[PDB]
């Protein structure tokens, strides 16, 4: 059994310009298995404000968006490309809404199992991959949740499993988290139900923490406050300690960076850290694309070809050799080094699969195909795991 790849395909939150089917410029002959995002979930949580999902006769259904109906429809054009690819449909998400309702009962569970299995045939698609981010947690209030939704979302997972058949792929993406595997998803009753699992590895630079996916901590850029100190490895040793083997796990790798959240809000310790960017530095970022009241995500290719080839040169490119990842620093007014966000490139991605093959884990995920550049990391991920 060689290394798997999955690659995550946000195709409905892509919103960018540029000639072409968005889908159609994708290589997967880099990738094992393609996860194409997102199905959401039809809800009737009060803060919803996609109205599409708020019809009463679909609850707890998965929506597709017609974008998303479009580019699964030319499913058989990528299995040409790649005749052993594996194709699933991702539901959910940040943000996504209405899977503690759909989880709630046996009932409720069916409705979405039977929607999960309609689209699998209508589309051909080899399995689904469950994104619920987060059950009993809630992402700190921003979908409903409940106690229940640990023990739901096993039954869930089970009798999804019973339906779609045994060669049918289901799969689910897990949360950094330290308390994830603790008391949100139960761990070792799920793992028979599941092809894999994808780790959610990075999204780590918020609070009091500097990198974004440092494989290891860093001492240069400590994180101060003890609920915030991340990394891959952390998270990973966290996941195995809860019970599962190392092969059914695979490493999420961000094709990304993000802006730390400790330069611009202050780290909370339950101030411990004050932000240092400046009006300067919150304009900069706005003159380029990148709002940071709204969010502090940065795709691989708009750092490319935006801040690390800045026709006004204003990045500097910087290595951290303990978190194993690259970051960027742009100059304050009074002329120092402000750390401006960290991310991934050919290097450290390298690194990660290095640390893939000997932790013996399953392969790698990586969010997301567009946000690469020229499929660049995508490839230097599959020569790394020596994928052919």
């Amino acid at each position: 059994n060689s290394l798997m790849s999955v690659g995550y395909f946000n195709g409905g939150g892509d919103v960018t310009a540029g000639p072409g089917g968005d889908i159609d410029k994708l290589d997967v002959r880099q990738i094992t298995h393609l996860n194409y995002s997102f199905g959401l979930v039809y809800n009737d949580e009060k803060d919803e404000t996609n109205a599409a999902l708020k019809d009463p006769s679909k609850l707890h259904q998965i929506w597709l968006s017609p974008k998303v109906q479009a580019d699964l429809q030319k499913i058989p054009s990528l299995r040409q490309q790649n005749p052993n690819l594996k194709v699933l449909l991702s539901v959910g998400g940040w943000g996504a809404r209405g899977f503690s309702g759909a989880a709630a009962t046996k009932e409720t569970r069916a409705v979405f199992i039977q929607s999960a299995q309609a689209i699998i045939e209508k589309y051909g698609l080899d399995g689904i991959d469950l994104d619920w981010e987060y059950p009993v947690n809630g992402a700190w209030g921003l979908v409903a949740s409940q106690p229940a939704d640990r023990d739901n979302f096993t039954a869930l997972l089970k009798e999804l499993r019973a339906a779609v058949g045994n060669k049918k792929l289901v799969t689910i993406a897990v949360g950094a988290n330290a308390e994830s595997p603790k008391s949100w998803v139960d761990v070792k009753a799920i793992a028979p139900s599941l092809d894999y699992i994808n780790l959610m590895t990075y999204d780590l630079a918020y609070g009091t923490q500097y990198f974004n996916s440092n494989l290891y901590d860093s001492t240069r850029w400590p994180t101060v406050a003890e609920a915030d100190k991340y990394s891959a490895d952390f998270i990973v040793n966290n996941y195995l300690a809860a019970g599962l083997k190392p092969s059914q796990m695979n490493l999420g790798i961000g094709f990304y960076g993000r802006i730390p959240k400790r330069a611009v809000e202050p780290g909370i310790d339950w101030p411990a850290t004050r932000p240092y960017f400046a009006a300067q530095q919150i304009e900069l970022f706005e003159s380029l694309g990148v709002d940071l009241t709204k969010d502090t995500y940065v795709k691989y290719n708009d750092i490319v070809a935006k801040l690390i080839n800045d026709p006004q040169k204003r990045f500097t490119q910087h290595w951290d050799d303990e978190g194993k990842v690259p970051w960027l620093s742009v100059q304050s007014a009074d002329g120092q080094a402000l750390f401006a966000l960290s991310y991934e490139n050919p290097r450290s991605v390298a690194i990660k699969a290095d640390y893939i093959k000997s932790k013996g884990l399953g392969g790698a995920m990586f969010w997301e195909y567009g946000a690469d550049d020229q499929n660049q990391l995508a490839k230097q991920l599959a020569e790394s795991l020596g994928i052919k």
